[PDB]
């Protein structure tokens, strides 16, 4: 199918960049991950006023700049006025494509539905084998598939009444993966969140592993005990996660 994403070797990827150690959602914290040996970096994005796509996670800038507002009420140069921390500035997708390798892989995690043809188009022109595109929003994977039906999706889970319209979404949206945080250990239990991993799996998908608490990989030995579940991880702190799954002998 797809080389760059189906592989033997697990895949790790740097969530928003490389938020343990770097600003998030920042031009650095991605050449740091990529150079701390990930395969490719998780990044979140909006559409500004103007049309351009930028990466920010919360619906305001207030928390991770010096500044205040909605980055969709805001116009680029508005936008790039801010320092994320640093001294870094807001980036542009294009400017991510541009500083990452031509096979460094880039999971676009779609924040804004109004995003999803612009995030098309410049997906096309930077080699979308290697990007996946996810989200938490149905709609706004709806509205990528009207004009990509060919690149990599997750679909981003949060609630478990999500899990029985999985095998009808992968169907509607052609999903590749399910994303699955690690926080559903601890909320539902270890071994409810294995079956429900070892279903999804039985329709065909993939899973990606994601948490915002990096300790839950390693607590009880969860992510080792879901080895052979998950084909990517998404880690806060890259390092930590490169030189852990090499210390089992697996990556």
């Amino acid at each position: 199918g797809n080389p760059m994403w189906e592989r033997d070797k697990i895949i790790v990827l740097g969530h928003r960049g490389y938020m343990a150690k770097y600003p998030e959602n920042s031009l650095l914290s991605i050449r740091k991950a990529i150079e701390a040996g990930a395969d490719g970096v998780e990044i979140d994005v909006w559409l500004s006023k103007d049309n351009k796509v930028i990466l920010m996670h919360d619906e305001t800038i207030d928390r991770t700049s010096n500044l205040k507002g909605r980055q969709k009420e805001m116009t680029l140069e508005e936008l790039k006025k801010a320092n994320i921390g640093m001294g870094e500035r807001i980036p542009t997708l294009e400017e991510v494509f541009e500083i990452l390798p031509k096979d460094a892989l880039l999971n676009i995690e779609i924040k804004d539905r109004d995003a999803a043809k612009e995030v098309a188009r410049i997906v096309s022109e930077n080699n979308p084998e290697r990007v996946m595109i996810s989200s938490f929003d149905i709609e706004a994977l709806r509205e990528y598939r009207k004009y990509d039906d060919t690149t990599i999706m997750g679909l981003l889970v949060d609630k478990e009444e999500t899990v029985p319209l999985i095998p009808k979404l992968k169907e509607k949206l052609n999903l590749w993966s399910v994303n699955v945080p690690m926080e559903a250990i601890p909320i539902i239990g270890f071994e409810k969140t294995y079956q429900a991993i070892k279903w999804v799996r039985s329709l065909g998908l993939k899973i990606v592993l994601w948490t915002e608490d990096d300790k839950l990989f390693y607590v009880d030995e969860n992510l080792k005990r879901l080895l052979g579940m998950f084909e990517v991880v998404i880690a806060n702190d890259v390092e930590r996660m490169v030189s852990y799954l090499s210390s089992l002998g697996i990556r």
